[PDB]
């Protein structure tokens, strides 16, 4: 049977990214719907539950995406909801790649750390949009202190605040207005993440090369001026002063890797979730 | 050249459903249009007949669905009267599964019935869906005394009047507003099919089961809660008592295999018409 | 890598005609997108360069159409905008066959003329559209003295403006209002074109059969009454006396087989650029 991927975007089209990945995952045929939303989707999924039985049950299956994560969540609940019993196939969440890219980023630096950051500091600055949220759930899931920090305080607390009622975790967060405040909010870190929005800087090259704490930081701007000074994009790894540093295009370079890898899951069973906590376990397979 | 199936619905976007038998029959590739209309389908078509000739014209073919059945027969009609002489390309009509469905389940109940139900009452529930509509449709074929019911008399007398004039039948219309009436209506039925929305009971135990004149019942709704009460979805002529029932996957197993049948046929020519006659005819050589 | 074709439609839905020369011409996958802007293809072109890279990028290509032809031109600017460096895909625009069908046309015109134009007096009547624009544009890069004549003088000689600025030729324009005015502008005419809309008359035979300096006539128009009088829509440089004729139909063979060439050459580099210059340079060679 062939394999068919059916993708529901919440955006009024759906994304072309995800559609070359998925052909590139392995998915022999995609068929992409736009305005998609919690009440529409159940006959779209009726669809992928109804024709196939059996061995062939697994060769269909379902990519949530589209730019606003909250509204594909919505969808991708929805999804699950109309499972019951056998009448199933398994889904993957990747909202404008946020899952891929924050599980790719934490794989890499977790990695990097040696296996393990549990017990240290890591802060996400301008952690309040989905890749900083993911990343900090999937920093706190494996033990590290994570401060979620953004320009204003309700709104850092609001996204920790989401980030632990989903995870069941225990992020904290904080307000950093400027350079200045960033600056003092990686004071005693292990382990920095710039999660910005494109286009801009937010710590500069002697706010981290001089706090003896910081072991890795990453960024996922891959837009000048990057997020973290002092750094090219490409780096992956690349040692500045007894430190190292993952740039925005070392990290995409996984994530394109692993959300191919991903798709390709999706046909070896029909039983599949992909939101950020399973693809971040094949993250750590593939990093 | 490869075999391109053109869907074209009705509803505001394609069938998810109809994509995956498409397929699954043997389509090479399948495009899908929604919000197709009499008007607008004309350009469509001439895109299937202009673009390919001699042996590769039958590459091509039309599919058209959706959640109207008089719709559904409008832009039927439309295809075919755009095609002209040798520009054409086989077409299949099966809006929300009425052909394909209805064709499966009357098919299933007069085998069961010994070969045929002429003179006897049908009483088809909730009939005035695409599915319902075609159940009808080839009960008042095979001669059956039909009573086409849902839950105000004039969407149910529109569906009678559509199916009367397309078939050149008399089914009757009847106003079953609730559970109560439903019940009422079966009385005397010789065969009750419930062709209700997904996830919705209309005809309880109490209601047919000690019902004398009763010899077989039909649901084709799969969701829980089914159909009918105290059978299995599962069930293609159980034994309950002295009648017999067709729960929705027994139905729908034959369904699939007629869908997928009629697809691989519009590949083997450019003259076919898959539409109620065809394919009821398919489904008593297979049921 | 498979070849993923995306097809960018100004209407709003894809062509299935495109769909069906894009598989034609080679595409493993087409994914097609209506109400395409040039304000939402940005995005859309992002994923087409972003996800595939070295040799791999080659195998997807852009193709934009619809029924505006000048839409379409805006989208397909706004494509080559989005370009920078390697960062690009190959691109065709075609919008309602309008580039490939003059091309066609012009290419078997100025074949059978033994391959020099030059100097010499070419009317294009009807020639508003885009095919008649595409083909005074294609006659004058080739040297020829181009009239474009329509039914009114500013609509003909914005479209003369049009093909001149950006094709940087000198096309003039001429209004023709009835037969009697089209017939006087023929005259001293060596190819005369009709590019009329679909199912009417611009030249009858009396015109054109008299006129010493008539060469060769094209029409482009498929459906009776023909463009042209005296001729069949086959004729594919068939002699009348001492003159030749191409029917719509001998032209469109040749623009159906130039289409599907075209598709393919996308896929054999990330450069490439068809658009009406290198369209016509391939259907000069496939004459
Ligand atoms: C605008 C886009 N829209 C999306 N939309 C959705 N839905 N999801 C997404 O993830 C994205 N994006 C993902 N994004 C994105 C992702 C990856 C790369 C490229 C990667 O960051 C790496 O830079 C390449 O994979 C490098 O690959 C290069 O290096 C390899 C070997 O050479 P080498 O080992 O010698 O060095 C080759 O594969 C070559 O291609 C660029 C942009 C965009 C920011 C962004
Ligand atoms: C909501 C849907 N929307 C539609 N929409 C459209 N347009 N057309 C349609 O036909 C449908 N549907 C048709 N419906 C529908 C049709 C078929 C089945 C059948 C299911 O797909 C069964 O799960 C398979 O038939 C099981 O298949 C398995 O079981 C069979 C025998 O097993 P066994 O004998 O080994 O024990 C094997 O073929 C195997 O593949 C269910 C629902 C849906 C209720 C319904
Ligand atoms: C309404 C359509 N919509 C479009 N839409 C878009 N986007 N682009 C288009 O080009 C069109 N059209 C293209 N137009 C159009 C295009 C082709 C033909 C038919 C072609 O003209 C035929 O292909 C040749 O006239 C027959 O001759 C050809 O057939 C031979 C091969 O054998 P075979 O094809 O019979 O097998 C070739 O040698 C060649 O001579 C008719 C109309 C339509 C007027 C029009
Ligand atoms: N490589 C890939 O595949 C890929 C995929 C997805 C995303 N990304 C990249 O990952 C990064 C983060 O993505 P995202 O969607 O999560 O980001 P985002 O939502 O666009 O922005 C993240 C946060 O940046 C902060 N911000 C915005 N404007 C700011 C300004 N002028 N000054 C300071 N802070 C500002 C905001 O936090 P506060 O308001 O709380 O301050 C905002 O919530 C982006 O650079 C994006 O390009 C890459
Ligand atoms: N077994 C298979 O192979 C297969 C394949 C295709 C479809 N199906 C199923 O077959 C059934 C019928 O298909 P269809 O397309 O004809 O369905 P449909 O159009 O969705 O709905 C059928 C009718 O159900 C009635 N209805 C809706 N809500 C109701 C409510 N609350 N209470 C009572 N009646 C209600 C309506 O009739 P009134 O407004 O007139 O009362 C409606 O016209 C569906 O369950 C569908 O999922 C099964
Ligand atoms: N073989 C193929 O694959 C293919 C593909 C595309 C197109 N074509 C054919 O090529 C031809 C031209 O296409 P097009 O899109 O450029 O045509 P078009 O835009 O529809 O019409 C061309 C011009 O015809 C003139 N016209 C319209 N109605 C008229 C009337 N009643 N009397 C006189 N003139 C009238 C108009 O010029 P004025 O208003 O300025 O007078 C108009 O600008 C059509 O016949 C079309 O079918 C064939």
């Amino acid at each position: 049977s062939k394999k068919l991927l059916f993708q529901f975007d919440t955006d009024a089209t759906p994304s072309v990214f995800d559609v070359v990945v998925g052909y590139d995952g392995g998915a022999d045929h995609i068929t992409g719907y736009g305005n998609v939303t919690p009440d529409n989707v159940g006959a779209y999924v009726d669809g992928t539950i109804y024709t196939r039985g059996g061995k062939e049950k697994q060769s269909t299956a379902i990519f949530v995406g589209g730019g606003d994560m909250a509204a594909g969540e919505r969808v991708f609940e929805a999804v699950k909801k109309r499972f019951f019993g056998p009448f199933r196939v398994s889904c993957m969440l990747d909202s404008n790649g946020s899952n891929t890219t924050a599980a790719a980023g934490v794989a890499l630096v977790v990695k990097a750390a040696g296996g393990s950051v549990k017990g240290k500091k890591a802060v996400v600055l301008a952690g309040t949009g989905p890749v900083g949220m993911r990343s900090a759930a999937l920093l706190a899931g494996e033990g590290a202190e994570v401060v979620l920090c953004g320009r204003k305080l309700d709104k850092a607390q609001a996204a920790a605040d989401s980030v632990n009622k989903r995870f069941k975790v225990n992020v904290t967060a904080a307000e950093t207005a400027d350079d200045a405040s960033r600056a003092e909010a990686v004071k005693g870190a292990h382990f920095v993440f710039t999660a910005g929005a494109i286009g801009l800087e937010l710590l500069p090259q002697a706010a981290w090369q001089n706090e003896s704490s910081i072991e890795i930081v990453a960024d996922y701007n891959a837009q000048p001026p990057l997020g973290i000074g002092g750094i090219d994009a490409t780096d992956k790894g690349k040692e500045y002063g007894g430190k190292r540093a993952f740039g925005a295009l070392g990290i995409g370079g996984l994530k394109l890797k692993l959300h191919r890898a991903c798709i390709a899951k999706l046909f070896e069973s029909s039983e599949g979730v992909f939101d950020a906590e399973e693809i971040y376990k094949l993250a750590k397979e593939m990093a």
